[PDB]
């Protein structure tokens, strides 16, 4: 398996775009930087409203809990190579505590609400809206030889007074290479890919797609998050249930994959269940049939089935965001 | 039925732009345009090489053939309205004969080569080049409110030397608007969708993606024209006989269209013919999982479920020329 498009790109740019590895990183000033509030966090992380003191403009630290070399230093290489396009969360300094050698990287402001409380308050344009914001990122960095690796809407940041959107936590990114075979350990469990739970290992830029037809569901259906499974053979078996097992297997039998036993079992054979069977009262306002369209072209088993990026922002579904741009 | 794109901008434009019955015509001086030698020719008119004789620059002079008031300012209006707009045939001059008034247009002029003899020695990069170069023109004239209804490889002209391409003859060209039941007695036969084809008269810019679909077919499989019926009933059987008649009825039941009787025996039962099948010994260097997986994208019933203009531009097999570009 190779990519549909963008599949040359490191080949054709200079080793030093992509040889990370070989980064020497240029440490900023770690006093230039203060911390004001607690905001965020995760696994790898912890993230703060701060100042620039030079300028009083405000900021985002990520502080990063202890990280092997390699891995941070792709993270920063990524985030360099991207800053500047659109919608990507801007990198604007790195430092680090000089006795802990504790490394911060340092990021634009962005007045951010939980998708839990804002999501609810969307209307039919507003969802059309923020989804077109969120291709133009995808785009960007698949065009960059570069794939996300962790799309799902707590790393969607938006202002939704300015309207503005950024897509953050680059940490599982990584450069795309022809043929080469990737950990499939990636994403977050409610948004992974066939690809991933099958161990089908060439996978590429088309994996974001998946993650974002998760997203998405979620929003038109009111249903959050809209494959909802206890661990990575109940994730897959939800969606089988969706889907259909027919094309799981016809997948299968093309990339030569064969299924753990134990898997093979618990999915079992399940009819297609059609996507009105999930319209209802709270998302009646929501649910159209270029909605549905749009989706259904994103969620296919067969990675190289489904929608890329440059191709979902000319889908009818955005027509009227385009003529307002 | 209603388009699904470029729907209301008939609506939004001043009237004048689409209102042509009240153009009036601003005669141009007959004795600029001298005929130097015939060059093509057709049911509405005669053409010709033709010289400016204030620049001494090359130009196409199309002599009209007698024609109602209503239907020359119909393509005079839409011909201005395109004028500038990507490999749309440029409008230079209208004029006509004093003692006769014949009219005359006169356009820029194009060193083409007859497809019958360029078509065989194209490469199969040269085939995807030309045919998104096809796409800019009809992206470009949906956007603008105008079906062009009448596609087809004598309607594309090309300088395979100089790689230029531009789309002419706009005679059966009209403005879209939303709900107008239209004349179905439109296109050429080998290229008339299955709207015309049934009687669907609400139909939109949709019907040339059809069209082009059947040129594309016949250039990458060497089979010319694809679709190869006698009449107007054998046209809609011949496409049957490859696409399957289990889908022309699932059509019909949508639009709630019924077929002659006439027409619906010799149409009959079929089932679908899978475009590998259409491969061999002399076409096998021109089809590619990416032609394919594009054609049948263009080629289907229901005139709703096909590509845009804008869609297609963007399908990974353009990828290479997009890249170039
Ligand atoms: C939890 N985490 C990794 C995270 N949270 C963030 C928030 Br809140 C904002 Br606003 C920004 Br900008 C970025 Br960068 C963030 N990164
Ligand atoms: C037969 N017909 C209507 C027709 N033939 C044309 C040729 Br040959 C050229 Br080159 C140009 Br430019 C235009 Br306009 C033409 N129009
Ligand atoms: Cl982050
Ligand atoms: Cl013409």
């Amino acid at each position: 398996s190779k990519a549909r498009v963008y599949a040359d790109v490191n080949v054709l740019r200079p080793k030093e775009y992509w040889d990370y590895e070989a980064l020497t990183v240029q440490w900023g000033e770690q006093d230039d930087y203060e911390v004001v509030r607690k905001v965020g966090r995760g696994k790898y992380s912890e993230v703060f409203e701060g100042i620039n003191v030079n300028n009083n403009e405000k900021c985002i630290i990520k502080i990063l809990k202890p990280v092997k070399k390699k891995k941070i230093k792709r993270e920063i290489k990524i985030l360099q190579n991207l800053c500047g396009g659109p919608n990507i969360v801007k990198l604007l300094d790195i430092v680090r505590d000089q006795h802990s050698k504790t490394p911060s990287l340092i990021f634009e402001y962005v007045n951010n609400t939980d998708f839990k409380v804002l999501y609810p308050t969307l209307t039919d344009y507003d969802i059309r809206y923020y989804i077109y914001e969120l291709l133009k990122a995808l785009d960007y960095c698949h065009s960059q030889g570069i794939m996300h690796r962790d799309v799902k809407p707590h790393n969607v940041m938006i202002d939704h007074e300015l309207r503005k959107l950024r897509l953050i936590d680059w940490g599982l990114a990584e450069f795309y290479h022809p043929g080469k075979e990737y950990n499939v350990r990636v994403a977050s469990r409610y948004f992974k890919g066939p690809e991933l739970l099958v161990d089908l290992q060439d996978y590429d830029y088309s994996l974001d797609m998946w993650s974002l037809g998760c997203m998405f569901a979620g929003m038109i259906f009111r249903k959050e998050p809209f494959f909802y499974g206890h661990d990575n053979h109940d994730q897959l078996v939800k969606i089988a249930k969706v889907l259909g097992t027919d094309g799981l297997n016809v997948y299968l039998n093309k990339y030569r994959i064969e299924l753990d036993p134990q898997l093979e079992a618990l999915v079992g054979r399940h009819s297609r269940k059609p996507w009105l069977k999930f319209m209802n009262a709270d998302n009646q306002h929501l649910v159209s049939p270029e909605a549905i369209d749009f989706l259904d072209k994103l969620l296919r088993y067969d990675h190289q089935e489904r929608l890329t990026a440059l191709e979902a922002m000319t889908h009818p579904y955005f027509q009227q965001v385009r003529a307002a741009e």
